[PDB]
């Protein structure tokens, strides 16, 4: 595993495809503000009712089933309709509950959404708040994904960690944690990748050409500073909890 | 502004991305037949099979939130449509999503995916809700190209639009060697992706777009021409 770093892979195309097809429409602001808007029989804003009906309807088809999804809403999961799928085994019961979709939720409106875009409003409040969700399950994924980084590399050598966690030594954790390939050089590949975007196999174009509102390089630093951080504190909860 | 002919230009390039990255999601998954199946599942309060249960949710969603009050955008379910001048108001009429939800599932999917089930009905079927209204917005498009040139040169059409001769206006549209590069394009683009052979067909693409997605578009703004005078 290995069979991770395809997934982690995934989860960051997934990611800066979201983020660029945000960055398509301005900041919109009433898309985040209930007194903008009076959605009729529902308290909240824009992107809180799209992001909560989709997660009904994606509960529906069990998609919190899955151990690496996680709802923003878990108070208001809806029943499914589908046969369950078998549940996961493969993290560790006591650790695997860490939910910090309130933290991703805070990060992506106030530090990542208002760098990203610009401060105007062009009125698309329905396709922002859509791919503000589109944004906000993504970012979920990868992030959360930390707990499965975190179960690899303690699997491969328990003690290294095992002493570290008795003591409930966070920063010893954080130390003995290695960020190497996919964790690393995150700013440039990311950058990159969005820059890519669109173009034909080989097509190298000029900046001058770009056909994408987003700036790859801002794309690319907020990625590498707002989402990485929040990742190795997952690994890093994960692990604390990973003898309980 | 979003519907000058350069502008227009610009969207539809931007979409061959946007159904190519749909197609490569959904890809990422096997066909997972039961979807499909009227029989398959126990839906309560619904008949139908999971991608039309899919499809008629989100649609109620977006309804409310006003998508298919824009021009360019077309409800699978325009009978089950909830409640919340580019165009000549015949546009308002053409909608040929039954075309393209059948291209779609019948001849697109089997050949996109892996015959086999891998149990991810739910991943598969929201990625089919956002492959059919990406075909659906690109398609329909093709109202934004044909009024935009409707409206810089009347003259090229209105005798066309009197006689009603559809043939005639679909070949004022046709431009071999444009569609040509539009195919190769599009197959390079899906290309770009690379290889999990590829992660989404570089010839299913081209043949997407040459045996159905410009022909339909085509259908499309001849529709629209022909009632451009009423
Ligand atoms: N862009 C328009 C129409 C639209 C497109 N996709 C949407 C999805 C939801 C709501 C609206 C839309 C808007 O934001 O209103
Ligand atoms: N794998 C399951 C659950 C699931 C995971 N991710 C999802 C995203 C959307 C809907 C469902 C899911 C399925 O596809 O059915």
């Amino acid at each position: 595993l290995a069979n991770i770093r395809e997934s982690l892979i995934r989860q960051e195309d997934t990611i800066i495809y979201a983020l660029l097809q945000r960055a398509q429409f301005s900041f919109n602001a009433p898309t985040y503000d209930e007194n903008s808007f009076s959605i009729p029989g529902f308290k909240g804003s824009l992107v809180e009712f799209m992001l909560k009906e989709t997660e009904t309807l994606h509960a529906k088809v069990r998609r919190y089933q899955a151990p690496d999804e996680h709802p923003f809403f878990p108070e208001d999961l809806s029943q499914p309709i589908l046969p369950s799928l078998p549940k996961s085994r493969v993290l560790h019961p006591a650790a695997e509950k860490i939910n910090i979709n309130k933290s991703i939720w805070s990060m992506y409106l106030q530090d990542l959404l208002p760098k990203l875009t610009v401060p105007d409003d062009d009125g698309n409040y329905g396709s922002a708040s859509v791919c503000d969700v589109l944004c906000l399950q993504a970012l979920s994924k990868r992030i959360h994904y930390g707990k499965f980084v975190a179960e690899a590399k303690f699997i491969e050598d328990p003690a290294r960690f095992e002493g570290h966690i008795k003591a409930q030594d966070g920063d010893a954790i954080l130390r003995e944690l290695t960020f190497k390939n996919v964790e690393d050089n995150v700013k440039r590949r990311v950058a990159n990748k969005a820059r890519a975007y669109g173009q034909e196999v080989n097509e190298h174009g000029k900046v001058d050409n770009a056909r994408y509102k987003i700036d790859p390089d801002l794309a690319g630093a907020l990625y590498e500073d707002w989402v990485m951080p929040l990742t190795k504190q997952v690994q890093v909860a994960y692990l604390l909890r990973r003898l309980d």
